[PDB]
């Protein structure tokens, strides 16, 4: 499934609702560390609507437990990322995946 631990609290009160915007910054690492992905590398945040499946599983859950101005730490599982197959060359058969999102706003 998907891990979320805090490294920063957000205000602890507004979470994401189904069909919501999250606006957010994130990093993506495959589980040795080495990063695949980063919004913060680009300086764009990233945005997708909750519920749409625009996302991969672990982010629709995990995200959902967050609130406004959280940064956290999401361990994924393969099942609630891209599975057996992956994504040849950019993300292994069955990988667990690592990301640092932060959770700048709603829209
Ligand atoms: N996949």
């Amino acid at each position: 499934g998907v891990q979320v631990e805090t490294i920063s609290p957000g205000d602890g009160r507004t979470f994401p609702k189904r069909g919501q915007t999250c606006v957010v910054h994130y990093t993506g690492m495959l589980e040795d560390g080495k990063k695949f992905d980063s919004s913060r590398d680009r300086n764009k945040p990233f945005k997708f609507m909750l519920g749409k499946q625009e996302v991969i599983r672990g982010w629709e859950e995990g995200v959902a437990q967050m609130s406004v101005g959280q940064r956290a730490k999401l361990t994924i599982s393969p099942d609630y990322a891209y599975g057996a197959t992956g994504h040849p060359g950019i993300i292994p058969p069955h990988a667990t995946l690592v990301f640092d999102v932060e959770l700048l706003k709603l829209e």
